[PDB]
């Protein structure tokens, strides 16, 4: 896949990008010289636990064009912003690594956190590598930079390799982390890349990144190995964390630069926690909206006392015997069969297990339209729309432009398991149903 | 409801009726001088036993027109001829009693026996009430018909009473096999006919029957009372037995001539008995095609030697543990997951109890029109036709129209009780997907 | 008079019913084994009072079509649906006596209240029949409703003797309040309904309206007899009432289940003054919004207060000289000549007699569009569609889809009484056009 | 070259293929961690034997993209079928190695046979890759297939180096028949497919595919190397080669599961002589087809027996002298102008050699529509679809849908080269000429 970014000379300039799962996005931001099939491991953690993963290679690497302009990091993070706004991600989680976490620093501080739920920083470049009478800490002269240009353009391909002993702690790593053969790969991930880019990138390290930092408004995460050669903790990652009180801290204990494929099982954890709080956050704001809805319904009194506990609890987390909740439902007096549908399919959907119990014969009967023709013509034709929502109000807005029998029947459908869409969007059709019989 | 026969006058003659139930339909053929709701214990235990029962009320009585003319058994038959060929009835069990006797053998005799499959003679006319030199047997003299006419148009009112009284047995019967109220509905029903007709129709009874006999080509069952006063057994259920050997005679222990009102629990047993032997072999054809349709399907082998037996023995009746069958249809290895679902399908629809088991996944899978949007727009499409269908044919035929997706799609949709159709319109439609299915 | 509702077989199924009168509609649901022509001594008395009154017959009883299907509270009230829809009543009263006790509340519950001004409530079903463990109220246990289904497969003629008199404590009201011909009619009309009819009522009592109840927006009226065995009036009269508090109470003493003819002028006494009071209790509030949006347009100031206690003194009832009130109107000087067409227009729609006066030439040059042709074009289109309207806010809502010049014109042609619509309907055309103008 | 099956999030799925050569097609389906180019010592002598030749990328390998969804057997049939209906492949050989022996049962069994003309199974999976105590077949328990799974998460890089060695037989086979540089290679292609991909590729193994084999309609090639471990060839090749005796069987003795590289030879020679083998097969049946069509317009007689000699002479290769059978054909007595036509264009159609000769002037006037401009009409509209048809019956069937003047004047049009369709589509166009006019 391609996101075009501009134009060099005849020929535009394409960002190759995969996309996968569904959830939460988390877009990654690759280190140099490789592209956004090292984050592999994070990845399938990642897909896993629920979260849609966007990767994208930086121009000059992996599978992007390779022009010989635009290596900044106002560029990059325009490059950024241009992905955001084509896949028009709300909510997103940014994380970076080396390189990748100067992106996360300028496009939060130029572009604001509007799209953006939290950040990561992985092997950070922060604050400002670049020793300077003003700032003692910077890691490196001038002419130390200047160096690593002058060893690339010489020899990128020999350079790669010396990239790898001092990205990996090959001496230390090899043979045990990881196998050598996945280390060749890195080599060709990156003999890959641009001639162009591989000398320019060096330049962008020593970037001051101390004003952005006092922009970032969303909680961050901090992670970096102790053995890290590449970028020395206590420049960058020590500095960092003084610079960001606030975000959380963790140290890789003896972890090399190259963490992520040296160490993925401690990156992924350390994120997946990180993740984890932002996550259930707004999770839990999933649940709220729903259960106003679906407790519209009901009449007020000591039975809508108890099913707010099971939309609480469920929501919570509470793994509930179905099948327990099912027949109580069921046997209520107060409730309407077609409440009794509506909450059989609220409670099977959000329940952590079903337990592989069958579908009930209530809510199917309570779910069906009247076995109307034309309820369930229209609801067919919902069911397509809502197959390209992706939100909980874009489905909610579509719904509510239906009748109720239709949305009843839709409902079944989905219940029945005869057509599919994503939770969120199913918890926007269940809603729109319960403010069209609420208005009623 | 109404259905006009001809013409009087400037107003037309209509026949009441009520349809009811679904299943093989039986026409009830009422006595003098009541109405097609003098059969009601007789409707109750049909309706219950699954079969469609038809009732009208023969000119002059009950509901229907009271017209001046056509007392006669050929506009009786004409007239019997129209509903029947009105309602498009095929397969048609025509039971009459008394009076009604006389509509059956004299349209098998003049209109044939395509529409019907058997007949039942209660309290039967015939062969030929006339006592003459020709015929010893037949039960009075052409005196005492004349007298019946006679005592009618001096009083139809006090008549009635008088019928009741001998029709009864209400000396022996009141009391002890029914309420002198139910009684009393009677005596009301009969005032309730037309005065021309109540005084025309003891002409009608000495119909000379003896010809038609040799026509009737359908199992026949004959019934009467020992203790009918009202027709001697011996004078029509003692003769016409000899002239019908062949047709199954039952004699009601001194059950007077209103057998199925004084004696409704001996009528039913009676006549249920020779019905089921006439529904259960055309049950068995039409399992027979639907056997066909399902095993071309499946591919030979000792498998389809397994699936065989199992519709067989459900199809006789076997009751099966519907769960055990399932799961033997979910874990077979030559059947393909479509193949199983129609399998799934059937054998819920023809095993004799479900015993509350939840509907299979498996099947719901198998069914779902792959989830896509035109294929459960042309099934929903086809449910709205199949609903107006009532045969296996029709049904059969319209949904050959269709293509295998939305046909597999329509299946899921009756399978998961979100429209319903008639039994044997739903043979049909597997039937038609499964012709679908072998043809490709 | 017929409507149908549905078909059976071959046949439809039709509901006879009765329009008489003129004025509000009143809609009377038998109980069983009655027919619509049970309340006549209530639609008597309602013709007297001024009353428009409906009556129907449930399928199965009286003069409908006697089907074998569709006896449950969900059919009843599709079929009652059915009627209202066919007849397009609005503001209409449902008074429902016994089982139709069960139409009211299913009809509100499922379908809202927006055709219906009031409830009544004679002799209630209410909540629950059944007597079950989760319930103390329930008046007994499912065996001896099964049993009563029992009795009528025995003897549906013989039955009706025994229940009439438990229907009307024969024992205590026979020859005083109820005659020997009255009860006899009675039981003709019962033996009149279907054989399958009688045997599948008794099932339907049971049903559970308790989730029903608090659906009801309407004013409700609950009325029982203290002597009434066929309904214990503690059991489900004590237990309605606490269910819904709001609704009037009216305990008669010593009244049987058949408390009506019996007790035909305690019946017509409360319900109608239940009509009188919900009808003047609507009058009120429709007054006072009507108040509201005429003040909207008038400037702040002694004659915008003149305007409220004008308004408000005629609204109240007391008779004003409208020569008088429109002499001031037309010289005040605050008032816009719009403003005194308006007012104008509303003063003489609501004052108690208009004196046989004119129109007032400036209503009808403030009314007249400017006399423009397109105007008046779609001030006829906005008449036609009024007349389709009895209600204030379906009035208003159309009307808000015109131009206020257009509004104003067809003001003028019903002001001059080039056409007409009912009252409710006038105010919120009346009510649009100030909407409008208080908008600009 | 790319085709787009499908979408992903932002994305959409674009399968990468290349298209060579002209002839017969042939689709061939790479295994596992390969691409098309796998077969490129197949492709060359495909080439050279004249075939037109079609690779496709599995989508997770070589240049398709690499989604994190699909990678199921209904998902990769879906895929190819795509693929199929792009192209609108006709009369296509379709051959799997390893993994892509899934696709070909799973194509087949699905989606039928209608534009394929043969299959070939290379290193096949089926019927069953697991083990369970239903079958003996099956090669390993679930727990190891597990296990690689397991693998490939711990190093896909790694992992290749040892899977290639038991694919290759490489202590065996290296130097010899594969070099290192080949094997170099294939890990270079195996590292470039996608992470996601390769480790849910491992769970599509042990797909039973023993319902799918019953499917087949047309001829087929079982080829197994008997020293290969990564499909032991008595398991699956034994096993296979039993559910499908027809299908020809050939053993490379002591071939690894990699050897079509290392054994090119022994593949080209099997796989070039069932290809060969049968499109004569398919040929010499559509030829006998032919004559029936041809002979049904003839006379009985001795010139009937000539063109039944003749034709069967000339169908089975004997290249007869053009010039000299037309002349025969000619000066025909018994031959009918039309005949003489329509067996004058097919004895130039299917003789071996025209020898430069030329259109026979009878041919040219029997077979010109009688220069009827409507003819020539509707001749010129079947030719635009006949062009687009590569199959007989397709043809012939759209033929018969035309006049007998129409389909006289297009194959005049074919005859005098003014348009050109394949050869089996002419025959279907003179096959429903001589259909048209023997039922006349």
């Amino acid at each position: 896949p391609f996101i075009t970014v501009g134009q060099e000379n005849s020929t535009s300039i394409d960002l190759y990008y995969e996309d996968h799962g569904t959830g939460t996005p988390v877009v990654l931001i690759h280190g140099f010289p490789l592209s956004g099939h090292s984050w592999e491991r994070q990845s399938a953690a990642l897909l896993d636990a629920g979260y849609r993963v966007i990767t994208y290679d930086r121009r000059g690497f992996g599978q992007s064009s390779q022009p010989t302009t635009g290596y900044d990091y106002d560029t990059f993070a325009a490059d950024l912003n241009t992905v955001l706004e084509t896949l028009d991600l709300q909510d997103a989680v940014l994380v970076g690594f080396s390189m990748g976490t100067g992106e996360v620093a300028r496009y939060v501080s130029s572009y604001g956190t509007a799209r953006i739920a939290a950040v990561a920083f992985l092997a950070s470049l922060e604050p400002f590598l670049l020793k300077t009478d003003d700032n003692p800490d910077g890691a490196a002269p001038q002419e130390f930079f200047d160096g690593i240009v002058a060893a690339v353009k010489a020899d990128r391909y020999a350079f790669y390799t010396g990239f790898f002993n001092d990205f990996y702690n090959l001496d230390e790593n090899l043979g045990t982390r990881i196998s050598e053969e996945a280390v060749r790969n890195s080599w060709n991930t990156a003999a890959s890349g641009g001639f162009f880019a591989a000398a320019a990138a060096p330049t962008t390290w020593y970037t001051d990144f101390r004003a952005d930092i006092p922009r970032i408004d969303v909680p961050a995460l901090i992670l970096h190995g102790t053995g890290d050669r590449t970028l020395p903790i206590e420049n960058t990652a020590r500095v960092f964390h003084k610079a960001l009180p606030s975000a959380e801290y963790v140290e890789v204990e003896g972890a090399p630069h190259g963490l992520l494929w040296t160490h993925a099982e401690e990156v992924n954890t350390a994120l997946l926690a990180f993740l984890a709080k932002a996550q259930e956050a707004q999770k839990q704001k999933l649940l709220t909206e729903v259960e106003t809805y679906v407790l519209s319904i009901i009449p007020s009194g000591p039975l809508k006392a108890e099913i707010a506990q099971r939309l609480e609890d469920v929501f919570a987390g509470k793994n509930t015997d179905l099948e327990v909740l099912m027949e109580w439902l069921k046997t209520r007096p107060i409730l309407s069969p077609l409440t009794k549908g509506i909450l059989g399919f609220v409670f099977t959907l959000t329940v952590p297990s079903e337990r592989g119990l069958q579908r009930r014969r209530f809510v199917q009967n309570a779910l069906n339209g009247n076995g109307d023709p034309n309820n369930m013509d229209k609801a067919v034709k919902l069911y397509r729309k809502l197959k390209r929502e992706i939100t909980f109000h874009g489905a909610k807005e579509i719904s509510l432009s239906y009748s109720a029998g239709a949305l009843a029947s839709c409902m079944g459908l989905i219940y029945n398991r005869m057509g599919a869409v994503t939770t969120e969007v199913a918890f926007g059709l269940v809603c729109a149903t319960c403010e069209q019989i609420a208005d009623s």
